[PDB]
């Protein structure tokens, strides 16, 4: 009973330009990802969020909830052609507007795939630009959310969702309720189908809050929203991530 529905009719309605209005952004572009590792369940699916910031305010590119498809042995490598497939198509309709962007990569599951994961992002990442495109040499620059594992002093590439949970949520609704964010008129889907609308599948998806101290979901797949949050999180301040 969270998101109010008068927020709901304006953050399905207004449908901001970031290609024209560009050069009003943040150069920074945050983006999560959460990996969810079995398949045919309708709430393992995989989530994409990118978010951008005006002046004091946050932005919606892309959403990909993304299925397993059957019978993977190359599954991590194929979540992720979906993350850089999608951030390629923010790169694409934005020439030179953005600086650099950061990944970020949950590891609740195990801190052990995300590792390659990230690794395997920065390959695909660090293949397209130089192939194609434009003459970007090294212009959208990537860094990650580097973390440190509990009881472990070496840094690994990803992101516990430990602590920081009822704080996004928190900001979330603090901004969501009160009109701040907002999803762009060029936003950005794959996965979903180009027919149906994508910000109607996410707030089908942001219907489903919980109270103050939020035990969400109760429903299904909330890895859309729950992905957004955590971007929006880190669209706010909080400690450096960094280069790899």
């Amino acid at each position: 009973p969270v998101l109010t529905k008068s927020a709901g009719e304006r953050f399905l309605l207004y449908r901001p330009s970031t290609t024209t209005n560009s050069g009003l952004m943040a150069p920074d572009l945050y983006v999560y990802v959460d990996p969810a590792f079995t398949a045919n369940t309708r709430a393992s699916g995989t989530g994409v969020a990118v978010v951008g910031r005006y002046r004091d305010d946050y932005i919606i590119f892309a959403l990909e909830h993304f299925f397993l498809r059957a019978l993977t042995g190359s599954a991590p490598a194929d979540i992720a052609r979906c993350v850089v497939h999608s951030l390629t198509q923010v790169l694409a309709l934005h020439p030179g507007a953005f600086r650099g962007v950061r990944v970020a990569v949950e590891g609740n599951s195990s801190q052990d795939s995300a590792v390659a994961i990230a690794t395997h992002v920065h390959t695909e990442m660090h293949r397209l630009l130089a192939s194609e495109g434009a003459d970007a040499g090294s212009g959208p620059e990537l860094l990650f959310y580097h973390c440190e594992p509990p009881g472990s002093a070496v840094l690994y590439p990803f992101f516990l969702l430990n602590k920081q949970k009822t704080p996004a949520f928190e900001h979330f609704i603090k901004k969501f309720n009160s009109g701040g964010v907002m999803a762009s008129q060029e936003i950005v889907s794959a996965t979903v189908r180009l027919q149906t609308d994508p910000v109607e599948y996410l707030l089908e998806q942001l219907n489903n809050l919980t109270e103050t101290v939020s035990p969400n979901t109760d429903g299904a797949s909330d890895d859309l929203m729950v992905a957004v949050i955590m971007a929006i999180y880190l669209a706010a301040q909080a400690g450096p991530p960094h280069t790899f």
